[PDB]
Order: structure tokens, then sequence, then C-alpha cells
């Protein structure tokens, strides 16, 4: 399989990749099946449920329970239905439909369930699973605390075996837990005798276990948030989660996951912007005719809709790469679930990417979901009202995007330092080529070479950076966010040159024409930012005569054609209001 | 005075721009005055008018009244309290702290009561402005309808001169009126006959006036916002304002003080954000220590100050236009309001300018400091959660900031018609000698790319709706660069250079980033205007117009933000 990070170093290929287009007939009922319940079953309750009517809610998980939704990543030995991570990625894109209910559902099939899934022991596993599966129990995870967000393993939560040597006494707060007015299970984070930072299966039915009132929250309102309040909360010892101490490799491992699932949920919020916004200006008349034949709302939609193709493209891409790993696995490794954490944290740099990629896409488009709607926009009574009050938290959950760019440029070096990266050796290359110095005739041609060169520049500027501050770099902060978004820009990128060259190799030049569109429309964008981002970069770290030299090394990576997208926008527009969605 | 547009040809000296360094005492006594009403008044109540209790809304609005805050704007002849416009943008600066409460205010004192200030006849000023200007009536103004919007002249509401010819009788519904829940009055607009577009002032008690109940909103839950529903309403003739079929004059005029006012509440909301954006990354740690000592935290303040200041420099400059025209008036001309309103139409272009870059800046700082905050930014318990969500509304109001950016271009070209319009290493040591080259090769920029724009197109250009926008893009860069530039000169030459350090790195850091933006707005329009070699020439034109040294602005930014957390607020 394809190593984590190396997308930045070596020339993948569309074998290489995992696409929408991939999806089989089993992989599309599911999502079928997960729609028409959302549909049918969850809509017409949304507003009650965003009155925080908490029992319809815990109605609907155990109807969803019965149809299987959550248990795809249980195992079937523990009571699971045991999908692949493609079935359990769509399941999370056709919830995104559901607003905060999908936060729910993420929070007690992922962070919630998935700590039990992959760490738990044997016991742990058969006592606990088969109830999450079907939702007869309901999980939430408990990290956070008031002192302790982005540095969550400064949790001040303390856990001191008793005098018998029975039970952990738990005592702290943990804040802001979702779900926390109908889970049975918390995954909780204490400190041992207040030294060493381990997981716990906390039974909300414990001694000393209860909950404050529902936060007051400006989007995802139907999403129970509470603080979990341990007053001498008393734990089987035999609860533990892992090992004494080691709590974090669990954290460190669900966030991961939580990261590309967000991805994943964010994408399927696009897709629905992008439709209601396609209707609505469909039907909106001002000035005599249908607000979508206006340029600029032609415009908007184009934008909303290449953003969330590149969004797409690498998301499922990552998705793929766990599934590819996953192959490798036999059914007893599947089982200890062990290798299935390090099947995605393989991948920790692409989960990363994907979430802050995907949320600051479906910030844009709910953002030109409401202009285009107007005044409409700002009325409860809208869809795409609630949809911008529910996407606002997603640049702040599972890592704020400032810590998930932040942690991109050193997991990249050390990788570099524990030989799974060529970095070193590839960075000398590019360095004679350099001192070295058209583009091709095939459909892409162009793409792909501003794909190349965004590779170049990334590990141009990244060496620059890291030779000038050396171990020092991680204090430059505002150079390691530029990196990382040279990095997400390009795995972008990337990953829609390589889905829409798959697609033309499979179905056809004539057949995707709007991936083409999408893919010349978002490249020319990205490749544009990249270059903003490398300049800023250079002149940061070097200066002078020096300074120049890197400024045309610059220049010479990143000449090229410009295209004229205003035309290509129009036409990607037209397809968009002709299907009313989203379309590929 | 200088002519409105000739920003873009003309080069504008320190002694043409009016400043905050500029403002007298009174205007201080007066922000003051407006700012302790706030903060002791109303702020202790604002948690119950977000719950729709409009009680309190009217006793605080009554309150303001007997201080004269509601008056600012209505000549002492018709007892109001008649300052200048500094004074009033001030009162619309201070009151933006109170969240949708300024939109009530802004409703009565501008859209509300200024039709009949500037388009009344001597008796509707007469009987009207008295109790408006007091608050013991309360307007609100009535242009919207389901059908219309943007669209603003295919109002579906009809009037009708009834059999007896006393009184029009109006039918139709009108959308989204600000202080519907208790206004005394209400601009109306209509057409008789279905036909000609006309304004009229509509008491509530009138018959056949009604209101629907209450929006439930994003944001700004404070303002009440109902349907007007006009059933066989009963107006009497001597209640039309203005001229049959010239209604669209009245709205025209409202809508430039509209959009200037809304750019005057932005920045106000901007610096607010700053303010507890910087208080908080000094109280919250993290790793331990305050986040104020993260790097990215200080680079979002940066970006936040640079900003509003931008935005700051830029809007009192217009209201400072508006304000050296009045200059002028004599006593009766400012009583006949016609010329008041003239003074500030003539401003149109830098009207719209403000509305977009302020409210777009507000956009950005609220985002921010929603971030700076993480998620307690997402809790309703702290005041960034209310201000992102009272945010979103000001890129809708007063015209979208779509049609604000379409109107500008040909804007310059109408006022071009009518006559009111016709080296990078030598730039030296000097303080802001950089900021001054951009400043004018932007102007060149401008200027180059409108001009080969309507070659291509002629009169066929409105059609071509993402050309007119990176146009109208690159002069509100422009104009704010410009302010900030011309600001930051001016304050050198009265106070010197090391007092005003602050400012000089705001106007660095923002006119880099605007500039850049300029370059790639322009990029965009070539390629999509020409082809070809003809396209290689302006590309290359163009190359000769932005080249440059850039600077380094990543340590500018980290002085920016040091100086912000140690005032704890926006400062110059
Ligand atoms: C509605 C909601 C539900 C939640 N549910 C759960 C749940 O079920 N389980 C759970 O465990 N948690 C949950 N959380 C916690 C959540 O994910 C945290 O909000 C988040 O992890 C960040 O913590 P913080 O809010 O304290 O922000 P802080 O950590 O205080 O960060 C504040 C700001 O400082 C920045 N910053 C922090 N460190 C650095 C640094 N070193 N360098 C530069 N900048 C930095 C941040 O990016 C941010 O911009 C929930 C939160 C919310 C809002
Ligand atoms: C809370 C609130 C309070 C209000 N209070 C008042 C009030 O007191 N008095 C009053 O008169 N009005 C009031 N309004 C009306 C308000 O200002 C309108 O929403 C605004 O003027 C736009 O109209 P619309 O919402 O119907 O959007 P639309 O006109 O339908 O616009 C929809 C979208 O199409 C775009 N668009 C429209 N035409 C074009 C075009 N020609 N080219 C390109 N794009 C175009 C717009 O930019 C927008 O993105 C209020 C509105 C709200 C939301």
């Amino acid at each position: 399989a394809v190593k984590g990070g190396s997308f930045l170093v070596d020339e993948i290929t569309i074998d290489q990749v995992f696409t929408p287009e991939d999806f089989s007939s089993e992989h599309k009922m599911i999502a079928k099946t997960t729609e028409d319940f959302i549909v049918n079953e969850v809509l017409p309750e949304l507003e009650y449920l965003e009155q925080h009517e908490f029992d319809r809610s815990v109605r609907l998980l155990k109807e969803a329970g019965e149809l299987g939704l959550l248990g795809a990543d249980v195992p079937e030995e523990y009571g699971g239905i045991g999908l692949d991570k493609v079935s359990s990625a769509l399941i999370a894109e056709k919830f995104s439909r559901a607003g905060g209910f999908a936060i729910t559902h993420g929070a007690h099939v992922g962070i919630g369930s998935l700590p039990i899934v992959l760490f738990g022991n044997e016991e742990q596993k058969k006592k606990y699973l088969p109830l999450l599966a079907t939702g007869e129990k309901l999980a939430a995870y408990a990290l956070t605390e008031p002192g302790s967000g982005s540095d969550a393993l400064g949790a001040k939560t303390t856990a001191r075996l008793n005098a018998e040597g029975t039970h952990y006494v738990l005592n702290g707060e943990k804040q802001w837990i979702t779900n926390s007015a109908f889970a049975d299970v918390f995954i909780v984070y204490a400190k041992i005798d207040g030294e060493h930072f381990s997981a716990f299966i906390v039974e909300k039915d414990y001694a000393g276990v209860s909950t404050s009132p529902e936060e007051k929250k400006m989007g995802i309102k139907c999403s129970s948030t509470r603080t979990l309040i341990l007053e001498d909360a008393l734990v089987p010892k035999e609860n533990l989660l892992g090992e004494i101490g080691k709590g974090h490799i669990i954290a460190f491992n669900i966030l991961n996951i939580g990261r590309y699932k967000l991805g994943v949920g964010t994408v399927g919020s696009a897709k629905r912007a992008v439709e209601i916004s396609a209707q609505y200006a469909n039907q909106r008349q001002q000035f005599k005719q249908p607000i979508a034949r206006f340029p600029l709302i032609q415009e908007k939609l184009a934008n909303m809709a290449a953003k969330t193709y590149a969004a797409e493209s690498s998301v499922y891409r990552t998705v793929g790469l766990f599934e590819s790993r996953m192959s490798t696995l036999s059914e007893e490794e599947v089982k200890d679930g062990k290798a299935v954490a390090a099947s995605i944290a393989e991948y920790a740099i692409e989960c990363s990417l994907n979430k802050v990629f995907g949320s600051e896409v479906l910030d844009y488009t709910v953002d030109e979901g409401v202009q285009i709607h107007g005044g409409y926009g700002f009325m409860a009574e809208y869809e795409i009202e609630r949809m911008y009050r529910d996407s606002r938290i997603n640049r702040i959950f599972e890592g704020t995007n400032e810590i998930n760019r932040l942690i991109v440029p050193g997991t990249f070096l050390r990788k570099a330092m524990k030989g799974e990266l060529p970095l070193l050796q590839k960075a000398q290359k590019l360095q004679e080529e350099l001192m070295m110095m058209e583009v091709g005739d095939e459909p892409l041609a162009l793409q792909k070479y501003l794909v190349n060169n965004a590779k170049k520049i990334g590990l141009m500027v990244a060496g620059l950076a890291a030779q000038k501050y050396g171990k020092a770099l991680d204090k430059e902060q505002e150079i390691l966010v530029n990196i990382a978004d040279i990095v997400s820009n390009l795995y972008a990128m990337e990953s829609a040159v390589l889905r829409t060259e798959k697609a033309i190799k499979t179905t056809g030049l004539e057949k995707n024409k709007q991936k083409v569109l999408y893919t010349e429309v978002f490249c020319q964008e990205a490749f544009n930012e990249i270059e903003a981002h490398a300049k800023e970069t250079l002149i940061a770290v070097e200066n002078g005569d020096m300074l120049r030299m890197m400024l045309s090394s610059l220049r010479k990576l990143t000449r090229h054609t410009p295209l004229n997208v205003i035309p290509k926008k129009r036409e990607i527009a037209a397809k968009i209001l002709e299907d009313e969605r989203y379309t590929v």
C-alpha cells in the first residue's frame, strides 16, 4: 500500500486512489438506506429535537440501531454488523442531512464507541459492544475540561484506587460532553494519583456521577451538551481502558478517526448546501427572472461546487487509504483492534488535512448559501440558516483548525527522522533540478503539471524553513501554518486531478466534462494560494540576494499559461442549476 | 469640496481628508455620552430585549430621546438638536455595542425619520418631526415585500385614491419591517393605480393597518421585525411623501445614508470584537501560558486590527466629505432638506464602498474572535457568540453586497459622462513612501482594467457581472488603502513619527495584502477580456504596475499585536 504523507514526494497514480466512482452496489445501498431513514424518520422530528426533546433522539437512535446504523464499525463477533470503512463513511455523509443529530450519532459510533472497539480487552468488548452496536446503550466521550481544551493532556480530573483496591475513585468535571443527557456509557480520561493520564469506561449509573444543565449553544442545538460531574465517582478497577498512564495513545488514535469522520460529515453538508441553494436560485425571481440567470449567483454556485468536489475527492481518498491498509489484516488482527487503529494512524496527516479542508469548504458553502437566499438566509424558517449556525463549531471540533495546521509540518519531519519518508534525500534532488531548470497534450496536462510543481514548492519552502530555524521551527507558527496550507491545497488538488483522470480512463472525456471543469478551476485558484503562501514564507525566512534567488526559483516553479475561469464557472453552474444538486 | 469618486483620478492630499484625529471636543463628548447611556442603561437589560421584551426597548428609546440621541439629525426648527454629521456618526458607532438595539435605534433615526426630514413638506415636518426627534413617536421604514427585495421598485403594494378624493387606499404586505412592534409612523412605498411608485407617511392607528407576529431570526434578536399588513389602509392625501411616481428619488437617497451609517456601525462592532478578543487572549491559558503568547493568536488580532483601521479610516473620510459639503449650505438650505440629501448623494460611490468593506471587515473580525474563544465562542453566554450571529445580516442590508459592488463601476461611468470626472526602486526612505507608491499604482491598475473592459463590451458591460465585481473590489481596496495612508500621513505631519508607530504598521500590512488582492482581481479581469499576444502585453503592463520589494509582515503583525494586547483594545 501507499505510505502516509508520501503524496508529497511520490508520483501517485490513479490506481493508488480510491474515489466515489469506486463505490460498490453495497456502498450505494447502505447510502440509500441511511438517506431514507434520515429523510423519512428523522427530519419530520428535527424541529422538536432542536427544542431538546431528547426522548425523540433516543427513540430515533434505537430505530437507527435496528437498521444496523449504529453497529457498522463494530465486528460481528461483538454484536456489530462489521461493514467496511467506506460504508461507515457513507453513513456519516448521509447523517449530515440531520444537522446536530449527525453529531449525536457520530459521537455515539465514533469517539464514544471506538475506544472500546479499538482498545477494549476481550471482557470489555463482549460486555459493552453488543449493547452499543444496537443503541441499547448509548455512548459519549469525555476528555475536555474547563482548564484543558486544546491542551487535552492537562486534564485535572483525578483517579485513586480505594482502600479495598476494587474501584477507582474519580473526581473532577468534564466539559461540553456530547450525548450527556442520555448516554449510558462515558469514556472518561483522568490522572491516576493525579499523575498518570488514563482512560476509563464509566457508566452513568455508577455512584457519584451526574451532569450539569444543557449548554445554550449557537448551533447544533439538538445535540445534548453538558458537563459531566464526578464526585467520588466509583469505577470498577476492570473498567480501566488500556494501560495506566497511556491514555494519550487512545486519545491520539481516536482523534485521527474523529478528524476524517468530521471531514466526511462536512462534505455531506456542503453537498446539501449546494442543492438547496441551486433549488432556491431557480425559484426566486428578481428583476423578472430567476436569480439563477445572474452571473454572480452562477459564480457563487460554481465556487461552492468546485470546492465540494475537491473536498469529496480528498476525503474518500483518505477513507480509501485506510481501507487498503485494512485489506492486509487477518480476522484475528481486525478483532483485536490495535491493527485497525494503526491502519488509520498511518494516515494522520491526511486526516488532519481533511478535517481542516472540509470544515473550511463547508464554512464557505453555507456562507454563500445564505447570501444566495438573501434575507431568507437569516430566517430560522429556512434550512440554510440552521446549517450556517451548525457549521461554525466544526472549525473548533476535533482539534481547532489552528492546532490541526500546526501539527502537519512536524508530522512530516518526524516521519523523515524515523525513515518512513525520504524527505532529506528528496529535498536534495530538487536543489539540483532548480539549478538545471512546455506542458503536454493529454486532458488535465496543465493540472498535473501544477500538482507536480506544488509538491516541489512545498518541499522547497518546508526544507528552507527547517534548515533556517532547526529544532526551534515549532515556535514559528505563522510559517508552520503556511506550509500546512500548502500541503492541504496540494492534497486537495492532486485528489481532484487523479479522480478526474481515473474517471476519464474509465468512462471517457465526454461524460466527465463537469469533473474536468471543477478540476481546472479549483487547481488554478488553489495553486495561486500555494504561490502566495510560499512567497510569504520565503520573505520571512531569507533576505537580500539569497531571497531574490529563492523567489526566482519560485517564479520558475510557478510560471504557466493561466486559464480564463469565468466562462468555465458559468458552464459548471449551468449543470448544477439543471440538476438542482451537486453533480459530478 | 472634493468631488465624489475623484479619489480614483486625482491625488488627494492630507488636507482633503477628515480623520478621527480631527474630532473636536464636542464630537468626543457626544461619543462619551452615548457610550455611558449604552453601558449603564441598555446593556443591563439586553438579555431581556433578546427575548422580545419590547416594553423595555420602547422605554430605553424614550430615555435615549430625553438625552437628545434620537434628534441629532433633526433641525432645531422641528424640535431636534441639529448636530453635525460627525456627531451623528459617532452616536451610531457607540450604539453598535448594544447589538440589535443599534438596529432599532438606527431604523428610527435613519430610514424611519430621514424621509420626512429630507423630503417632507413644511406641514409634514412640523407635524411629525417634533415627536420623532424626542421618541414620543417611533418610526419604521417599509419598502421591501415578499416579491421585491433587491428589486425594490418591483413593489406590488397598490394605492388608490378613494371616491371622495380625500384618502389613498393601500393594499399589500411589506416584509421584514424593523421596529414594527412599536412604531407609530411607517414610511410606506406603494404604486398608485398599480403604476406610480410613491411614498406615504402611514400612522399605526390608521384604519386597515396591522402587523404579523415577530419573525424568528438568526441574529439581532432584540430588533422587532414583522410584516406590515395593509388591507384597505386609509392614508390621508396629504400624507403622500414627495411626488407621485417619484418614490425612487426618496428610496435611492435614503439608501446612501443607510449605507454609510451601517459602515459606521460595523466599525464600532469590529473595534468591540478586537477588544473582547484581546482581553480573552490575555486571560485564557493553555499549555501553561496565556494564548496571547501564541504567534497564531497574535496574527489573528493583528489582522483584525489592521482591517479595522482601514475601515475606520475610510468610513470617517466619507462622513467628512458629507460634512464638508454641509459646510457650504445656508440655514435655509439645511431646512428644506433637498440640499442635505444632495450633499451625501454626491458620495454615493464612497457610501457603497464603506457599506461592503465595513460589513466584510466585521464579518472577518467576529469570525476570528469566535475562533480565538474556541468552544466558548459557540456558547450563548459569551458576547462574541451574539456578535457573530448579529453580523451576518449586514452583508444583506442596505443593498446586498453583490448589488453594492455591481453599481460602483457604472456609477463611475455616469459621473464621467456628466462631467464630474475625466519606478519602484526610486521610492525612497521617507515614512510611507512605498505605500504612497502602491496607492498611485493601484489607481492606474483600476483605470487600466475598467478602461479595457468598457472597450471590449461597451454598453453590454452590465451583463459581465464577474468583471464588474472585480473592478468594484479593486476600487474598494484602493479607497481603503488611500484612506489608511492619508490618515497615517496626516498624523505623522501633526504629532510625529514615533507617536504614530501603530498607524504605520497597520498601513504597511494592510496595503501589502490589499495591493496583492488588487493584482489578483486585475489579472482575472485581463484574462477574461483579452487573449493571445494582446493578453501577454497587458499582463506585462500589469507586472510593471505591481513590481516592488515586498515587506516582511510577520514581525510587523507581532508588533501590532503586542500593542493591542497591552492596551486590551483597538488603538491607533
Ligand atoms: C458543542 C461542543 C461539544 C463538545 N463535545 C465534546 C465531547 O463530546 N467530548 C470532548 O472530549 N470534547 C468536546 N468538546 C470540546 C472541544 O472539542 C474544545 O472546544 C476544543 O477541543 C478546543 O478547546 P477550547 O474550546 O478550550 O479552546 P482553547 O484550547 O482554549 O483554544 C482557544 C484558541 O487558542 C488557540 N490555541 C490553543 N493552543 C494553541 C497553540 N499551542 N498555538 C496556537 N494557538 C493555540 C486555539 O486554536 C483557539 O483558537 C466540545 C466542544 C463544544 C464546543
Ligand atoms: C432582519 C431584517 C430586517 C429588515 N428590515 C427592513 C426594514 O426595516 N425596511 C425595509 O425596507 N427592508 C428591510 N429589510 C429588507 C432587507 O434589507 C432585504 O433582505 C434586502 O434589502 C434584500 O432582499 P431579499 O432578501 O429579498 O434578497 P433578494 O433580492 O432575493 O436577493 C437574493 C440574492 O440574489 C442576489 N441578486 C439579486 N439581484 C441580483 C442581480 N441583479 N445581480 C446579481 N445578484 C442579484 C442578491 O445579492 C442575493 O444574493 C429587512 C431584512 C431583514 C432580513
